[PDB]
């Protein structure tokens, strides 16, 4: 588990990132 790919109630596959705290909207 490196990134967390969640679906928020928007209709978005966000990926929050809580290892250094950073809000990824691109897949790297």
């Amino acid at each position: 588990s490196e990134w967390t790919e969640r679906k928020t109630a928007d209709g978005k596959t966000y990926y929050y990132n809580n290892r250094t705290l950073e809000s990824t909207w691109e897949k790297p």
